[PDB]
DNA sequence: ATGGGACTTTTTGA
DNA sequence: TTCAAAAAGTCCCA
């Protein structure tokens, strides 16, 4: 529970670089530079041997310019400290040791230094900044406190709302504290890319600053032992006349990040591809991708017809709030209590494969059925009221809304009592499903079913041809929340914006597909028919889509 | 024992 | 009343 976390010095050396490498010290000898989330001082102790050899090289034509006398190199030291040198952290102890840290930088009067231990988003700031670099905090919805989120909510609103995260907010503060003309850099996460949460920021973002260059390094693990993806962006705010971004996007999420002496040879090399975006066509979601990319994407886009939205309704899975309480091995033998009417099939992602779900090895007790506490009274006393403590604590047991035995969201039964779709939310490729099994699960597996007045244009065997083929997990990773490595987001708010098309080839994607089903269902599988009809069925996609 | 792969709960705002 | 989003994921092993 630190919560300091160590950025890699090569990200750090990269950071400071791309903002202070133009910098005229001539004719602006006084730069402010600042880090809201400073730490033990990763950032700004950089920041203070780029400035010193800044001002070391440039010391004689200051001396002359300006004020002979204070434009000495002994001096260099406690200038950077009084005016240039900036941070702020919420923990004393870093605070302390960045002063200990500034202070021996050189070893009279006490010198003053900027270092301010606050909460960054509380503090009234009494002037703007040339630079901001650093690392802010990452914190989402479950581990933030409820006193501090409704402080978030009412004045950070403008990138803040629902599900969104802290680092939204030390985006708004940072640009919002930015001179005019000042440079930011900053390493956050990459999910506010793409994801729903990060609309209103991606926003606040594009109407607000120049967004100079953005290096993604997907799966890539930058922090060690952390399960995070992260990215890096500078923005300015400068008069531009256009606006593009350069978009650095790694290709092997494999690389050990310390493979060249800079971040600069690894950005220039063939692990890494770049492309420009121009920032005035950014709508409410940001399609970075290359040009062969874009041509496919809106090749598919303006094709397809329809949408799985409009032809589908969605739902998330059960979720019950305490899984041990309610889910058993089919084979336990506390199932011999619970009548049969009360047990649903259980699946998780990993049963999910594409075309066909593998077979259920648990049960889910749909504790919602059981009428009185007296009757089925062995059900409660033996199986689920052995966590009844932590299912008293679930939100709405503690309102009153559920008994403490009940689900906590159990959904509808007919909606998963029918033949669907399902697929898993979080995988590295396209995994749909037919389940023709009834299949309850968790909120890990989502599903739909095709609305009764597309069924005649639509078949779920059709809808599982394509959404599997190699085109639409491709086209579907396009725009994708990229996770972790080898881990897309496969989520409604994505998965249903899906475009889909019907045209002559419909009956025999349709046949393919269901000689594929037919082939996985047997009991001596060969795997190789599959594969190949898989291939046919692409070939008939791509000539469909014109790609 | 650190790095890498398999796999994914329930809290929470709306 | 009840939906769906959210990785500073989580856990294990050679
Ligand atoms: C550089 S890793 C993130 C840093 O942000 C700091 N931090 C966390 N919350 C805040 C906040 N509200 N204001 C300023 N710094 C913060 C943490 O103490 C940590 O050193
Ligand atoms: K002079
Ligand atoms: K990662």
């Amino acid at each position: 529970a630190s919560g300091i976390y160590y950025t890699p010095k090569i990200i750090v050396d990269y950071i400071v670089k791309k903002t202070l490498k133009n910098h005229d010290i001539i004719k602006n000898p006084y730069p402010r530079i600042l880090d809201i989330s400073c730490g033990c001082g990763n950032f700004l102790l950089e920041v203070y041997d780029i400035l010193y050899d800044l001002f070391e090289e440039n010391i004689y034509e200051l001396k002359k310019k300006y004020d002979e006398n204070y434009w000495t190199v002994d001096n260099i030291h406690r200038h950077i400290l009084n005016y240039c040198i900036y941070g702020a952290d919420i923990d004393e102890k870093a605070i302390s040791i960045l002063k200990d840290s500034l202070t021996n930088k050189k070893v009279e009067s006490d010198i003053k230094i900027n270092l301010f231990c606050c909460d960054s988003l509380k503090k009234k700031w009494r002037y703007k900044f040339d630079y901001i670099v650093g690392n802010p905090p990452y914190i989402g919805h479950k581990k933030l406190e409820k006193k501090y989120k409704k402080f978030l909510l009412e004045k950070y609103s403008e990138v803040y709302k629902d599900k969104a995260d802290l680092y939204f907010c030390f985006y708004k503060k940072i640009i919002d504290i930015l001179k005019q003309g000042g440079i930011g850099s900053v390493i956050t996460p990459r999910y506010f890319l793409e994801s729903l949460s990060g609309k209103d920021l991606r926003e606040y973002i594009k109407s607000n600053v120049n967004v100079q260059e953005i290096v993604d390094f997907l799966g890539a693990n930058i922090f060690k032992n952390i399960g995070v993806s992260s990215c890096i962006l500078t923005f300015d705010k400068k008069k531009t006349k256009e606006t593009y971004i350069d978009v650095f996007k790694i290709k092997n999420e494999d690389i050990c990040i310390n493979k060249f002496e800079t971040l600069e040879e690894l950005l220039k090399s063939s692990k890494f591809e770049h492309f420009n975006i121009n920032q005035r066509l950014l709508s409410d979601e940001w399609i970075l991708v290359n040009k062969d990319d874009e041509t496919f994407y809106n090749k598919i886009q303006e094709k397809c017809k329809y949408s799985l939205e409009d032809i589908a309704i969605s739902f998330q899975g059960i979720i019950t709030g305490c899984d041990k309480a309610f889910i058993l091995s089919k084979d336990d033998v506390k199932l011999n209590l619970v009548d049969d009417k009360f047990l649903k099939c259980w699946i998780k992602s990993k049963n999910i494969n594409k075309y066909i779900v593998d077979k259920s090895e648990y049960r889910l007790i749909y504790s919602n059925d059981i009428d009185n506490e007296n009757t089925n009274k062995r059900i409660l006393d033996e199986i689920i009221g052995l966590y009844k403590t932590k299912l008293e604590n679930r939100r709405e047991c503690k309102s009153g809304i559920r008994k403490w035995y009940e689900l906590q969201w159990g959904r509808e039964k007919l909606f998963f009592e029918r033949k669907k779709i399902m697929y898993p939310y979080k995988s590295n490729e396209n995994r749909f499903a037919i389940d023709y099994d009834n299949n309850f699960s968790s909120a890990d597996v989502y599903s739909f079913f095709i609305k009764e007045e597309y069924l005649d244009k639509f078949s779920y065997e059709y809808l599982v041809g394509i959404l599997n083929s190699s085109v639409y997990d491709k086209y579907f990773k396009i725009t994708a929340k990229k996770m972790s490595k080898n881990i897309y987001d496969y989520y409604p708010n994505k998965v249903m914006k899906i475009r889909i098309f019907r045209d002559n080839n419909y009956e025999e994607i349709e046949n393919l597909s269901k000689q594929i089903i037919s082939i996985l269902l047997n009991k001596s599988i060969d795997k190789g028919k599959v594969e190949k009809l898989q291939i046919k069925m692409d070939n008939l996609i791509m000539d469909s889509l014109g790609i």
